[PDB]
């Protein structure tokens, strides 16, 4: 039973990436 | 039973990445 | 039972990465 | 039972990384 | 049985950023 | 049985960004 | 049986961005 | 049985950033 | 049985940053 | 039972990393 | 030019009552 | 020029009552 | 130029009542 | 130039009542 | 010159009256 | 010159009257 | 010159009256 | 010159009145 | 010159009145 | 120049009431 029955996940995100209400200014 | 039945996870995030209400200024 | 039934996790985060309401100024 | 049924975890964080309401100024 | 979850349960997971506003007058 | 979930349950998952507004007067 | 889900359940998943507005007066 | 969870439970997980606002007058 | 969790339970986990605001007048 | 059923953990943190309301100024 | 009690360039003048005080409930 | 009690450049003048005092409830 | 009781450049003048006193409840 | 009781450059003048006294409850 | 050339004023306010971001609970 | 050349005013307000972002609960 | 050329004023306020971010609980 | 050219004033305030960020509990 | 050209004033305040960040509990 | 009771450069003048006295409750 190599199962992964989870609820939520956020994997393999790119560089300089925002995940929610993030302000950026380059 | 090599299971991973969890609830939440945020793995393998990129460099200079924000995870929630983070302000950046380069 | 090599299980990992947890509730939350934030692993393998990139360099200079913010995890919540963090202010940055380069 | 080589299990790791925990509740929360934050492992393998990058260098110069903030983990909550941290102010930075380079 | 409820091997690793069961019964009543509430908010479970990894919240990231909750109610940290910004003001500038 | 409910091997790893069952019964009543509520918000479960990875929320990312909740109620962090921005103001500028 | 409900091997890994069952019964009543509510919002489950990965929400990303919820109610973080922007203001500029 | 409830091998590693069961019964009533509340907020469980890794919150990251909660209610640390910023002000500038 | 409740081998390593059971019964009523409350906030469990690793909070990181809670209510440390910043002011500048 | 080589189990590690704990409640919370913050391991393997990077260099110059903040873990809550920490102010930095380089 | 006399301008006994007003004159020249002028901007918002009066009694504003309630400006930008919103309400939030999550 | 006389400008007995006003004149020249001028800005917001008056009795503001309530400005930017919001309410939050999480 | 007389400017008996006002004149020249001027800025916010008046009786402000309530400015930027918010309320929070988590 | 007379400027019997005001004149020249001037800034915020008046009776402010309540400025930046917030409330927190965690 | 019985003049009253002012900028702002809030006079003759009633009892139990709020003047900006005031919370009441009877 | 019995003049009253002002900018703003809020006079003769009733009892239990709010003047901007005021919360009441009877 | 019985003038009163002022900038701001809050006169003749009622009993139990709040003037800015004042909390009451009867 | 029976003048009163002032900048700010708060006169004739009622009983049990608050003038800024004052908490009351009867 | 029976003048009173001052900068600030708080006169004729009522009984049991607060004047800034004062806590009361009856 | 006369400037009977005001003149020249000037800054914040008036009766501020309540400035930066916050409240915390953990």
């Amino acid at each position: 039973r190599r199962s992964s029955c989870f609820g939520g996940r956020m994997d393999r995100i790119g560089a300089q990436s925002g995940l929610g209400c993030n302000s950026f200014r380059y």
